[PDB]
């Protein structure tokens, strides 16, 4: 990460950048898996291997309350969406398959997101 990324502070015209980047995830056809926390039915074994949980709700949440100081901790919970869900399932599961789109994507919108803040 460049220097900006890592120490400039997020202030209230990045937030809303910030709100746009994660609505653009909300809506991709490929993000149902991961907009609420994993339902322990869907995996009663999950929350025994996956230590740190997180999901685009949780992120939402934080992003209202302003939790996210520097943009590499926004970036680094939403990584956080997309390896644990590559550890968990296999390499042919459709899970795996979503998340390799939405991180390609993400990161589209982060370069974007990362452009408007320098000029």
């Amino acid at each position: 990460e460049d220097a900006m990324t890592v120490l400039t502070p997020l202030t209230e015209k990045d937030y809303e950048g910030l709100k746009r980047v994660l609505r653009s995830l909300q809506a991709h056809k490929m993000a149902w898996p991961f907009l609420e926390p994993v339902d322990p039915n869907d995996a009663p074994d999950y929350y025994g291997v996956i230590k740190e949980p997180m999901d685009l709700a949780t992120m939402e949440e934080r992003v209202q309350r302003r939790y996210y100081e520097k943009l590499t901790e926004f970036v680094a919970d939403m990584t956080k969406i997309f390896d644990n869900c590559r550890y968990y399932n296999p390499s042919d599961s459709p899970f795996y398959q979503c998340a390799e789109v939405l991180e390609s994507f993400f990161v589209q919108k982060l370069k974007g997101f990362k452009a408007s803040r320098s000029h």
